[PDB]
């Protein structure tokens, strides 16, 4: 009974979260997608589950929750205590690294990061929303479904 | 049935390695330490594993074996595809994501790194081997029998 | 034939800067400086004051010229027939952000980005600290062209 | 007569903090903490209760004292005859942005900045760190002095 | 007249180097291609076989040519009337190592330096791990020009 | 009372190191200089030649002597009475690296380190890679003290 929690905004998730999702729901038995509310962003909680729903349906152990509070609590209520989560730069490396000791300090979650994959090394939600807004085309960052509701925010 | 591969020359384990043997034993069901012989260090292979073994009684689900080759042969020859590996710095991150998507590319074996423990953010085989050859005292970094195993190659 | 274009806000620009400006008009036909203006979010100087501190210290290069624009550099470039955008780099931190917006600019519109390592000298100099660092009276005169630090003292008095 | 100023907010002050001016104390004549006011963001301690907090937590370094600052850091420090900081690193990307104001600081007022590491117990924990998680229920107390903790406790309720 | 040198070992060259040749001879008059030979280190290829396998996957890149070099990389650039060095970027530690050269190349003859960040596919590619893998029967056909991969399984058998 | 250990293989030393020494010595009421010896890798100077070439260009130092030493680091500053290293640093990669030193140091022998910025003006400036371009013929002059730049002339022939 292994399990897993992918945090994050998602607004909107990308392909590049995608990834790292399925390769989380291939290693563990159960992988719970965290949405965190920060409670201002281009998405509702609920539309940006739903995105995440209809992107993963090929993944028959994953499923979509909203949080608040500290990410560990939502963790351990669920009976867990690893978190996975995707890395681009070395960057990213530090300053996840300190979320992550102080999460295994304070609740004893452990946390394991996986490389981005080569193709999305460069996407990320703001990115792909900023261009968006200006007039390029992100078709090839982002699920299907997501790009056509991103589509219908600007116009 | 999840499963992971934790590599190294360990030569010889730290508790920094002990530490994420532990954390990989906790998440998944089956762990194999693989031991890569790079055909010159301090111990053998068979002192090498017999080292990691005593030090690993407490884990049930984690064995020991020896390798050669690419590493990704050594993991999926063993029904398993992914491999979890300790990260200090960026630096380290940067280094290992070139192998991570190199490995995932050839062989479609995953990568997880796990941030060290704070305590051990400055212990290496290498670090350690120099300073009790000159001297000082790493009885708090190593497992008590790696400890009195190396004052016995040196003396 | 060949073509680059320098971007940022230049609010206001930096010997550092013109450390890039000249390195990119050594070796390419044409350079544009290109002010990139946030509509949304006035900086320190306005677009005019910014064109004319980066012309008076410019004056020199003759195949350079300085246009301001707004929204995707891509297009600002590509309009202009180009296909390639000139940045300065300090550090490996910079260079990870950077990257990400060059792969981006890439693919959505084929343009390329040519990183140039800062001069030593200038390794430490910002629009952003040399504007805070001047706010609470620090001597900056040695990191700003002679055509912005006197400018710069009357927009903080 | 050796010296050197610790800089920070300490909103609250934290045991890497304390670990700093520890190391600071045993090897300069003289530290001074300087706790920065901003007049804008004012955070969740003010000014006087974190010095309370520091000066509880240094009782026993007679050679390190404690008091507010505003405005420009060289300043403060040329103005009690000293011409040295000393910070706290925790990441390499903590020492590229250190790296930028110590540069400018020495080339701005001759003042030196002297970086040590912090201690691996402490690599984690910051001020902004301590406080979300403590908002939010988590256990901090390993992290904090033990009179930080009791009165951060008590701004939450 | 624009131009610049690639530099490298090239043993063998990779379709991470091919993207590089490429991006420079769309904005340069002229591309030098450089096969660094070492007296010391001789690695999988000879410089010849090295520079045909560059000029097979370059065969449509009619402003770049491929020559052979050995000693001071500035005076090779100097010597062909250029005074532009252009190379590939993987990383924020890419940057580290060739920020210290390029800043030295400069230095000591004024010759400049343009990085350009890799294509996202190739990240992860270099000729000495591609060789590593190939010795062990990784499939690495897809980082490699085509021709190079033949040649690669001819030098393992 | 206060005092300092600056190490280093200092072969040879550079004006980045001198720069350390004087803002060591500046700080400090004595520094050492601890010139590290390899017995099993001679470098390009002798022991004598390294700690005569630092003499020569730190000789406005009063407060600064030069010693050489093997082994642990620590023993050398704890054998002298002090508890402190001074050492130069570059980069966030540096930082990294000697982090990782520094903190086994302090748990072995309760030793501290002290981290300086190079100046910018020696960000580029290593031993290794100045006798790297010397020995290919670059000019290294403006890198290195007088003591050094025709030593290392007269090795290289
Ligand atoms: O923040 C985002 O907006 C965002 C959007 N895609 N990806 C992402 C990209 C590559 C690999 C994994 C995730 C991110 C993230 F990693 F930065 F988290
Ligand atoms: O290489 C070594 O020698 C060595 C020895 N301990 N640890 C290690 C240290 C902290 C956390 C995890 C592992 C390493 C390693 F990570 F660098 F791999
Ligand atoms: O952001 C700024 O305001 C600024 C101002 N000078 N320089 C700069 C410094 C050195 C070399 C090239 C540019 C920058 C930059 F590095 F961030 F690009
Ligand atoms: O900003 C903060 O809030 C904070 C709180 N503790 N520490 C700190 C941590 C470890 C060692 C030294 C200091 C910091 C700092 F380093 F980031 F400065
Ligand atoms: O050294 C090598 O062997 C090698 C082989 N491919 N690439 C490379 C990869 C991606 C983009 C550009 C070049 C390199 C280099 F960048 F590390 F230079
Ligand atoms: O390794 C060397 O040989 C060397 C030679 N100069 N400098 C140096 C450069 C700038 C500031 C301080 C020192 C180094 C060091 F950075 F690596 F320490």
């Amino acid at each position: 009974m292994t399990g897993a929690v992918c945090p994050g905004s998602f607004d909107p998730v990308t392909l590049g979260h995608l990834d790292v999702f399925e390769r989380a729901a291939a290693q563990f038995d159960e992988v719970i997608v965290a949405v965190l509310i920060n409670p201002a962003g281009m998405f509702t909680v609920d539309e940006r589950i739903e995105m995440i729903r209809e992107s993963t349906a090929d993944l028959p152990n994953l499923r979509v929750e909203s949080g608040q509070g500290l990410l560990v609590d939502f963790v351990r209520e669920r009976g867990l205590n690893a978190i996975v989560k995707g890395l681009r730069t070395g960057t990213d490396f530090e300053y996840e690294l300190q979320m992550a000791q102080m999460n295994k300090h304070i609740a004893g979650v452990d946390t394991f990061f996986v490389a981005t994959a080569p193709a999305y090394s460069f996407v990320s939600s703001s990115l792909a929303k900023e261009v968006a807004t200006y007039g390029g085309d992100v078709s090839a960052l982002l699920p299907a479904s997501v790009h056509q509701r991103l589509l219908g925010k600007l116009r």
